[PDB]
């Protein structure tokens, strides 16, 4: 009647790395594809009564993780399991939780969408790391939990940056005032703000050190020119400290060539061969806050 | 089969205002209570095969104008109704959209529960002004339009303000660095911020004219805060400029003895009696655009 | 994983004296309200894997606190409680269970609203007293039960009326007929009958004592007829035996300057302020009930 | 997009009736059996777009129709009709509606059993005559129409019954009190009561003529006992109308050795067979009402 | 907490055979029926937080037993019983699978609507004895167990026919290839095929013994008809196993007069009376394999 | 009013032919995909009110296709249109359509998933061509149309075949049956059965042609084993009709280094590129049925 955890395609290291904290082991099943494309999911041992844990970041091919893990979702119901939790680290299509505003002809919600598709297969709860906005926890009828890494992010400052007593926090766009504030008051230390559109900047920035920090970094189509326009405004040197980073498309390239001291990323997306090709990135586990969380949500 | 349009207890004049505009009057209801505080909902004329569009503002009583508003619904949809459309001008427990964070024991989601009353009435379709958080549409499963007041925000500023070609707008929270950036994007001017926990600014704002942007106003515990501190920076005098005017509480009493040249709100929440105890607060009608939106909707 | 106990605004006292027969105290939450009319639950303590019960009369304000009960239970549910139970000794909207016949123009039923509401919002079983129509048991799809307070009246009727061998109970109205029927046989008496449409009797009371048994009375626009026609009939004195004494309205005035020995009553609304006003009233503790009918389903 | 009309096995002629009071003709469907008495359900014509009505009373065998009923509307549902309306001129299982109260150990609600079956296969409309509870309306979620054969009866005991301004209405048992009192408040005379356990009489019918009306009669076992106490008690004759006959069981014998001058009843169930057998049974023709209510569904 | 076993109506033999091999006996319910041909259901004992398990086979009149098995559950649901188990060895209306193809005019699906009432009226499991089509498990939304009934089947082929090991095996029809060629590959020997529309048959069946294997026997128009071609085409002698014996309609008259050496079935609808007309039908127990089941699903 | 026809980013050539047949054109919709892999859906043009009809065949990258078709849907019934209907040439997931047997461990049924995704998106109606399995049908709650392509199939064997008078039709496995019996009997002709498990014949097939008639090939692990078989059995030539033709994984080399004279497919799945590296394979145009069926639709 114990944790029973499972693992997908995508993100084994975090997968492993849970497993470890959590003094288990991954459970037997076969997640591999048929001939023409079709997700094949089959599970080896009982799941009958147990508390299924199924973790499936929302990384690399969005549409095909996501299929596997609805499909191991139903698997594991349909098998008479007690109660059946997604730890999704990245919400897939949490970008497109509106229906936008006055240009975006009849534009949909996807993330409303993945939310039913989930509720349909038969998951019971869900945990989510840092999402988009969080009031996607809305957008279900289970619990969920919208954990945070602003702890991790608050002492990676305090270690690595040795002046951090006398910096400043950035948001690259406006939507990050939240974030960059409540970071700005935990540290004691005051911030600044920049808005495209081109590029505006309302902040001290001169002649010290200025934080970037955003929730994710898709192609790095932010962050790099907020980078420029604090260098050409007068700071010394520019960090940037993210949640989910996706790295796709140019951005690698991106950042190589750019004046970023370090980017930092968490575990929520696999980092391994994005590190190998970029010096400046950085990587905090997580896994302590999503072993912690199921912890929490397993023994109640 | 054409449009029935009926209104709540709460907000007659503009339900009026919106039945001329459309050419039409609204239906026989007689909304009263029992002698036990029971609302009594008796409709007098024909709903069957008709598109119904009810009109009921969060304001007021919260509570009684809900409840009023879903037996409404729930009546005109046993009575063999085409169509019903719920028009709710303010949406109430729209501030209760999160599980919020580190302290809040176990809050409910006010937001998706309303949400939920409303999709269990019967309601087919959701028109709302400026909600609280964009995020919301995702709460319901049928179709919301969330419209904008914004432009009658930037046509007062034109008209009524002569100086708006050499202004800026504030936000006097972190929270609304979007709604005030898009403003001043649109106005092709500058913009500041204000942050509390104690005020602090980021921003020129010396000597010139600032205008407080925000999307409601319950107890003026803020606006009044940022016009203290912009009057403080150096500003020469500071607009005010709201979409939905609650004003709750002391309120009322807080912007009598304010420095605030103009008080600006729209029709959403009856400002008829807290207009006369203070002169600064003017109000910008909204009905044409919940006219539009109800004929939209209506001809398809 | 045992009983939870947690009480609204109304009718604290019910809720302690279920507490202490339960020999727990209820949790700690507090629920007060915002500046603009709207509640705010916050439940303190931890109901993770509890079996949760709600106490919630709908009395005083109604839609107030059916909105509280809505709010609390929905705030339980997304804390992954394990059942969440609403016990409601005065069942609100329990008067408007049908739509009515030929005049009422359109009428609902909110009855039945408030039972998809209560099923919506996450409630796994219901406990109420004395339904105005048994058949609301048919409303909701959880399991509803209904108590009776029929046991505390007859006891009450042996006890204080000396001559309960060879009295009558009257019914007030044409729908009392099944009530007073079996009072009179468990009795072992007889019964007669009055109706409105003016006053009609079929029945003895010519020099004995009669008493008039209701569900409940709102107004006392019933049950002070039904004694002055008894008392033009013959009747030495006129009792009347309540269970929900709602004394809304005029009520006490009609009560205090009418010819009623005793007007007896349960707890499930409250009583105290009404009491006080006039010494007709008399209470009879159902408390012992309900926490039985607590005990019985939380054992299994 | 008209009309269409469709009948069920049980009560041919009741539905012809009404299929020529609307002008029309009933829809070529043949309900034969298989051989392991499985019901056989084809529809010859098209129903898609058409808005289609089924007449299946609760007479005869019970299951046998109501599974008949089920697999009608299901098939005209997955045949993309516009909307299935079930005419149910006697609901079955109307008479357990509440789960009883002590003794009865575990009984269900088949009532809201068959309203959850009737609308899981695809109902969209209820018409229904004279329900056993007027509560059942809230058994559904779509509309239900309760119709009354109240105005029949009237008309029936004014033009047969010559001396209806000097008569009495009783009631055979205690559940009867407000359709008596009705009947008797419209004609504008006296009534009496009777209660078993054994039968007590509260009222004149002292060398009168009583008139017996109860919603039903399945072995008449009330009925014939109010009459036999109305004999002893005075009464010069008695009469009784009915609105759904069963006649199941001993019934037919019953009647034959009572002193009834007649037993009146209405179409809602096939009386043909019965009326042979019995001199005293006499019919009374509704299928005026029920075209009516269709005609006011489908018209709109 | 343990298992509570019921019976229904139909087949006491199965269940009390079930309920021997599980080391218990069956619970105290008295199901009759009322004058008017409706089912009566009372639960004598308590069933709250027991994991039910009804047994109803779907054989006699199919809707009287399936509108008790309905009922049944609902009265358990409404019980508070942990979770109702439905055991059905013959699943009503299975052969009504699909919207069959052109010329059947809307005939409907009774097995979706089957699945959707047992859904509806509270079922948490399914078992099932060899469902005529493995694609019904689909129609559910909670567990089916399609148990196999093969294993029996080849046991008696090895112990009672002593040339198994030189035999062939016969589908009477073309829907039948599957099994007859699942039961020769475990048997290790040679199959052949037979075809209506009158008979075809390609296979060898010269001077051998034939088995002909069938899911199920209604009218017995199939495998009589087979095993006059077979005879016709050179077979020694023809065998018929099957798995859910009907034998409705003329069926006995059939087997009794044909050159069958004997008709094998199960127990899964009662064979009590059927066997004492004809002395070639043999039984095969088949309680062992649903005990086992019922215990797999228990404790888990 | 009318249809308004889509189409997605698979199979662009079959949505051309079905448009032109119903003298129409594909709606204005933009299908790419966001830089991490996330699709983007965006329609041009209005479908409020209109009757809209999606093309998305189950080919290429499966999980991606069907993602876009719930996109699609969900996106067409936020923006408030009538019915939608989606058209699927191939279902995907339809080969998972049980929970399999004895040694298949808690595997999963996809096709009932995938109904459930489709309907939660907002689906109306289904349509598609020869379904794997008939009893999918029965996994949806809206109508589905199962088209059949053996109209085509024949007027090939027809016109193509000048030797079909004296042929016979061989089923690759057990399981076709059926398909391969009815053609048969359609062509008034004899058959014969092959089966694996190694390759059994059951048939003449000796110097005659033999056709191979499946309802779909993914690899080609079938038909070329029984091609084999007939040629070794003295079958002169072998022909080969398919469905849906996937032609996935090695296929292409299989049956170039084969002696099929013709491998007969049609449009359901793309086959372009796949006929230019192998001149056997011709196509069958269906886009006549399926305009059919969507006017069938549409008018009503
Ligand atoms: N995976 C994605 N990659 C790139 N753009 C996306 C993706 N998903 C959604 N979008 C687009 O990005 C927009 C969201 O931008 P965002 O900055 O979050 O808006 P806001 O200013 O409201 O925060 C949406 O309009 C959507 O069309
Ligand atoms: N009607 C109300 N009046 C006052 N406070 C409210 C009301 N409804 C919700 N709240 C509280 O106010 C908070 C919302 O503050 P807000 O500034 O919108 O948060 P955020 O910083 O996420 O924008 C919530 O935590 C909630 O507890
Ligand atoms: N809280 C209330 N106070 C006063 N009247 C009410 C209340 N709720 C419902 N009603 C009205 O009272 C009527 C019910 O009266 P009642 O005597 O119970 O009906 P019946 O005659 O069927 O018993 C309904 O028609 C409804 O309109
Ligand atoms: N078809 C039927 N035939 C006989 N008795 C029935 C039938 N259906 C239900 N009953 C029983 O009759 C009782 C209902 O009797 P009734 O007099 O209507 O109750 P009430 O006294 O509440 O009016 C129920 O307890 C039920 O067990
Ligand atoms: N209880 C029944 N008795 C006789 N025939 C039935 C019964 N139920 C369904 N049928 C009919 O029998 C047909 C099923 O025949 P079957 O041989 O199973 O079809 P298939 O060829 O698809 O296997 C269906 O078309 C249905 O109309
Ligand atoms: N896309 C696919 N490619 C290959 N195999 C599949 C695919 N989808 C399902 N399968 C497997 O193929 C099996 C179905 O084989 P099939 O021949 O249809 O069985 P049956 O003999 O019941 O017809 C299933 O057990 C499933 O595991
Ligand atoms: O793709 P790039 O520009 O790196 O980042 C996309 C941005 O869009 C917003 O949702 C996030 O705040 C993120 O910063
Ligand atoms: O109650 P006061 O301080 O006036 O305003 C409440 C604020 O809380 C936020 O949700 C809104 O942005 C609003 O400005
Ligand atoms: O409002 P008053 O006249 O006191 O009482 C209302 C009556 O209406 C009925 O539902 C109850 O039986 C109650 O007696
Ligand atoms: O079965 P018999 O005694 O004829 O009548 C049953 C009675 O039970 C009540 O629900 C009806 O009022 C009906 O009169
Ligand atoms: O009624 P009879 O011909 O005996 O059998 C009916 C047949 O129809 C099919 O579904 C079964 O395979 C069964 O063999
Ligand atoms: O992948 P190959 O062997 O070509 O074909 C797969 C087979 O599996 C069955 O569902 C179909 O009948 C098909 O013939
Ligand atoms: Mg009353
Ligand atoms: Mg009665």
């Amino acid at each position: 009647p114990n944790i029973v955890l499972f693992s997908g395609s995508s993100h084994q290291d975090l997968s492993q790395r849970v497993a470890d904290r959590l003094g288990l082991e991954l459970g037997k099943v076969v997640t591999k594809k048929f001939s023409n494309q079709e997700t094949s999911v089959e599970i080896g041992e009982s799941v009958r009564g147990e508390d299924v844990y199924i973790i499936q970041s929302g990384c690399g091919e969005i549409n095909d993780n996501l299929m596997e893990l609805l499909i191991m979702i139903n698997a594991c119901k349909i098998a008479s399991s007690s109660r059946v939790t997604a730890v999704i680290p990245c919400f897939p299509y949490a970008r497109q939780d509106k229906k936008d505003k006055v240009g975006e002809s009849r534009a949909p919600i996807s993330a409303k969408l993945v939310a039913n598709m989930l509720s349909v297969a038969g998951a019971d709860h869900i945990i989510t790391m840092d999402l988009h906005a969080s009031q996607i926890q809305g957008f279900f009828d289970i619990p969920v939990d919208n954990l945070y890494a602003e702890p991790a992010v608050l002492q990676w400052i305090r270690e690595n940056i040795a002046e951090w007593k006398n910096c400043i926090i950035v948001s690259p766009d406006a939507g990050g005032a939240k974030r960059v504030t409540s970071i700005a008051d935990r540290l004691n230390v005051e911030f600044a703000l920049i808005h495209k559109e081109r590029m505006v900047l309302v902040g001290d920035v001169k002649d010290r050190v200025a934080i970037l920090v955003d929730d994710m970094a898709d192609t790095c189509g932010t962050i790099c020119h907020a980078a420029d326009k604090l260098l050409s405004a007068g700071a010394t040197k520019v960090y940037a400290i993210l949640t989910h980073g996706i790295f796709s498309g140019p951005a690698i390239s991106r950042i190589n060539n750019a004046a970023f001291e370090a980017v930092v990323v968490t575990n929520t997306i696999p980092q391994e061969d994005k590190m190998k090709h970029c010096t400046k990135i950085q990587v905090i586990d997580i896994s302590m806050i999503l072993a912690e969380a199921i912890r929490r949500t397993h023994n109640g």
